[PDB]
């Protein structure tokens, strides 16, 4: 499956799979088997299915049995909510929801607008401006730094560490995790003494069962960094890619820019910046679309395929149409693990798109759509470059 044609445009393959092979077993780059689930109905149900596990210990045990080696238990910093099942997940999630509120995101928007305006100042000076390099790549970790409460004095080191929290180019996951942990532990202690208007402070001073331990707050911060950096980059890039490859619709959006909050969901659905969700492990035998998948197997659920499924969106699902009724989509997941950062991701996309279209009303792609490229993806997916003419 994982061919170059799939990498660049998976939608024809997803159409074949949804029709002919809605559960298809593949081998992943690590040598383990995975089962790719492509129909919207099955992706949604699987995300709601208590028989599927996100527990990292269970997943590594299954991976180790398939590859024949026992994998060592992972560090407790990895036991955050995205790597947990209930009841552990329920407690960690409840504390995070208490602090990471829609109101907190709304309150971050003034500074986010100011950050975007500064990034566009730098973009306006480039000889060959690129919306990925100049906007979609830098914005997410700036937003996460603001959300957490990282001081500007520590900015450059935080950015360096965050480039590992996705081992990425260096493989320094252990070293950077240790260093970032020591830094974030000191920041958590600083917010205990000197609380400020940020998420770490809100979690440190939470009451009752909403209060996690300092180590759990540290692990939560790691989940937010890994969960919201490359994903948001892909979402912002994908939304711009959708507009820029459909200039007639970009023109209409520019002419009626107040519609933007009611159009972003279609940009997200169409661009589908989440190719797969996090892996799921079967805790017991499960039947999906006529196929029995035994206990102990790994599922790969595709929001991108679900978002383009005509069973869920009968009218031209493989086309972008900003005028269609606001669609529901699976890009943020579904069920108990539904993206905690969805309002913050939306805000970054809305602010970025609005300010680009306002400041650069003639913005257009500098290449033909056929020249865009993607790299192989196991989670988030978007073009590797978005060169524009301003
Ligand atoms: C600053 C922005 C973001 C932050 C802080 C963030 C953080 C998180 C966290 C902590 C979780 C785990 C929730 C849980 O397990 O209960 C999560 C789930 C998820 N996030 Fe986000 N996220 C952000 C943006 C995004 C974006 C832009 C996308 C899509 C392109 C995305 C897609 C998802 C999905 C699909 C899930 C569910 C995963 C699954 O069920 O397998 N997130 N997010
Ligand atoms: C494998 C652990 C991932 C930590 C948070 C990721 C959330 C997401 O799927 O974007």
């Amino acid at each position: 499956m994982f061919s170059d044609e799939y990498t660049q445009n998976p939608y024809p393959i997803f159409s074949t799979l949804r029709s002919e092979q809605p559960v298809t077993m593949v081998q992943t780059p690590d040598g383990a088997r995975a089962w790719v689930i492509t129909r919207h109905e099955d992706v949604r149900n699987a995300l709601a299915d208590p028989r599927l596990s996100r527990d990292i210990g269970n997943l590594y045990q299954a991976l180790g049995r398939q590859i024949g080696k026992e994998l060592k238990p992972t560090d407790e910093i990895t036991h955050h909510l995205a790597n947990s099942d209930p009841p552990r997940h329920t407690r960690l999630r409840k504390a995070l929801v208490f602090a990471f509120t829609p109101k907190r995101v709304a309150n971050m928007r003034p500074r986010l607008e100011q950050v975007v305006e500064g990034l566009l100042d730098e973009l306006a000076a480039q000889h060959q401006p690129d919306l990925l390099e100049g906007l979609a790549e830098p914005l997410p970790i700036i937003a996460i730094a603001q959300l957490l409460g990282v001081p500007d004095s520590d900015w450059r080191q935080f950015k360096i560490w965050s480039n590992t929290m996705r081992a990425d180019p260096t493989g320094l996951l252990a070293e950077h995790t240790r260093e970032l942990s020591a830094y974030m532990a000191d920041l958590i202690a600083e917010k205990e003494r000197h609380p400020t208007d940020d998420l770490i402070s809100a979690m440190v001073h939470a009451e009752g069962d909403k209060q996690l331990t300092p180590k759990e707050i540290l692990s939560t911060a790691f989940a937010l960094m890994t969960g919201g950096n490359e994903t948001t980059t892909a979402l912002v890039t994908g939304c711009f890619a959708a507009l820029l490859t459909h200039p007639e619709q970009a023109k209409r959006l520019k002419a009626d820019l107040d519609r933007l909050p009611q159009v972003v969901d279609e940009l997200i659905r169409f661009s589908s910046p989440m190719l797969y969700t996090l892996q799921r492990l079967t805790l017991e035998d499960v039947e999906i679309a006529g196929t029995t998948i035994p206990a102990g197997e790994i599922l790969m659920l595709s929001p991108a395929s679900a978002n383009h499924d005509p069973e869920a969106l009968p009218d031209r699902p493989d086309e972008l149409d900003i005028d269609r009724p606001r669609p529901v989509h699976l890009t943020f997941g579904h069920g108990i693990h539904y993206c905690i950062g969805s309002h913050l991701a939306r805000a970054q996309a809305e602010i970025s798109i609005r300010r680009v279209l306002e400041r650069f009303p003639d913005v257009r792609l500098a290449v033909h759509p056929s020249e865009l490229r993607y790299r192989p993806a196991l989670l988030a997916r978007a073009p590797v470059a978005l060169p524009v003419r301003l």
